[PDB]
């Protein structure tokens, strides 16, 4: 049982450092309860493409603003004994989505992190 | 300016006529206030995955049941000069999905139908 909690749309960052055109790397966006998932823009036709989906469990929301890119979110997993892997960079193109978007994906790690607990414990207490 | 007007999941049906197993080709459905798009269920990573998107200008609904598809829809293209085209066949979980959905696709429908209209209209008032 899935559930769409935002769909949005943001410009992928490759790199924050840099200038990139207006527009560039444009994503639709959806946030799922249990999910993240990034893919190419929407023109009819039966075409095969690129999807990123990202696990909600250890996922670290950043946000940042500098010159180039005015509404930054950077993305991050961070669990026990690994190095923490950065996953993505967006840029909103306003605070207002930037603010909802990320307010809506905290909470769903949240949740996540919660119902994962309850798993690792549960595991643990059969054996 | 592009609007998700709802999102569900449906089983798409190849052949209305015959039966197949439960939960077979089951799909996302993405559908937007001038588009629907359906791709492939979602499992992280970097994948290549299947999308077909359909204009909804000129699509028309056909709901329908029979013993082995008991909440059809069925969705065909029918423009003016032109064959009809079956575009997708469809089966819902449940009938409250199926009227939601389809109730809210007409809706879309009727939007693009008077949009392109104004367009068109608009088109021959300039020569």
């Amino acid at each position: 049982h899935r559930r769409l909690v935002c769909y949005c749309r943001l410009f992928e960052v490759p790199d924050p450092n840099k200038p990139q055109k207006l527009g560039l790397h444009q994503r639709e966006i959806f946030l799922f309860n249990d999910l993240l998932v990034v893919t190419k823009i929407f023109q009819n036709s039966v075409t095969y493409s690129f999807r990123q989906s990202f696990s909600l469990y250890g996922m670290q929301v950043l946000l940042f603003e500098n010159q180039y890119y005015p509404n930054g979110i950077r993305l991050t997993s961070s669990v026990p004994g690994a190095d923490i892997k950065v996953l993505i960079n967006f840029n909103a193109p306003n605070p207002q989505d930037r603010k909802k978007f990320t307010d809506d994906l905290r909470e769903s790690i949240a949740e996540v992190q919660e119902m994962e607990k309850h798993r690792i414990e549960s595991e643990l207490e059969k054996q």
